[PDB]
């Protein structure tokens, strides 16, 4: 039925409405580290959310999600393995049932406890909605979320959970800062490949830090009292939304770092 992260219409059948889902670049992938390659060409990444402003935060029955005002060429990606100006729309989380699992891509098969993500879109295209139909539209920055300290960017996002519980609720979000969310370097690994969600076109440059930042067990708890369902419907909570890895087939995962 319509897709999901269900028994019955997770990512095993998603497939079926969406036959992109057997391409050959499909992500998540798992991250080979006697394999990745280490590129000396790579460019630092260039990050500038100074001006990123944040609109709200929304409950859509997959995940919750921090839009941003997309207009102005605010909040932009640019250097790495891209060319041109990628403008930040928003950014979402992936989690697990336990600590245990709950990111979509792995290190070396390894699982952490969630996976960030911050959606960007190629200027060149003009629109987000044209961007997602070229192999070079967007460039997802991935972080890793590993349990110990609390991060303190982060505890204004939990703590407004408690408000957008259900599908469809929404709340303003903001003056939120993201640059609170990334780690100490800016060290990455990239490689060509998809959303990871359907309609799950491969248009998707993935730009993955190695820096897992840490969250409180306390945080990433608040995290999965938030629910698939909407209000007034049997209650489904919203746990391990994530996407199993997919075969590299023949893609390089590069590296940034020696
Ligand atoms: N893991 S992820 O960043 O690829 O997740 C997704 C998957 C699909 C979307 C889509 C849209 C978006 O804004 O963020 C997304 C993030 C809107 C329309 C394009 C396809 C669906
Ligand atoms: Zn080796
Ligand atoms: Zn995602």
């Amino acid at each position: 039925h319509h897709w999901g992260y269900g028994k019955h219409n997770g990512p095993e059948h998603w497939h079926k409405d969406f036959p992109i889902a057997k391409g050959e670049r499909q992500s998540p992938v798992d991250i080979d580290t006697h394999t990745a390659k280490y590129d000396p060409s790579l460019k630092p990444l260039s990050v500038s959310y100074d001006q990123a402003t944040s609109l709200r935060i929304l409950n859509n029955g997959h995940a919750f999600n921090v839009e941003f005002d997309d207009s102005q060429d605010k909040a932009v990606l640019k250097g790495g393995p891209l060319d041109g100006t990628y403008r930040l729309i928003q950014f979402h989380f992936h989690w697990g049932s336990l600590d245990g699992q709950g990111s979509e891509h792995t290190v070396d098969k390894k699982k952490y406890a969630a996976e960030l993500h911050l959606v960007h879109w190629n200027t060149k295209y003009g629109d987000f909605g044209k961007a997602v139909q070229q192999p070079d539209g967007l460039a997802v920055l991935g972080i890793f979320l590993k349990v110990g300290s609390a991060k303190p960017g982060l505890q204004k996002v939990v703590d407004v959970l408690d408000s957008i519980k259900t599908k469809g609720k929404s709340a303003d979000f903001t003056n939120f800062d993201p640059r609170g969310l990334l780690p100490e370097s800016l060290d990455y690994w990239t490689y060509p490949g998809s959303l990871t969600t359907p309609p799950l076109l491969e248009c998707v440059t993935w730009i993955v830090l190695k820096e897992p930042i840490s969250v409180s067990s306390e945080q990433v708890l608040k995290f999965r009292k938030l629910n698939f369902n909407g209000e007034g419907e049997p209650e489904e909570l919203m746990v391990d939304n994530w996407r199993p890895a997919q075969p590299l087939k023949n893609r390089q995962i590069k590296a940034s770092f020696k």
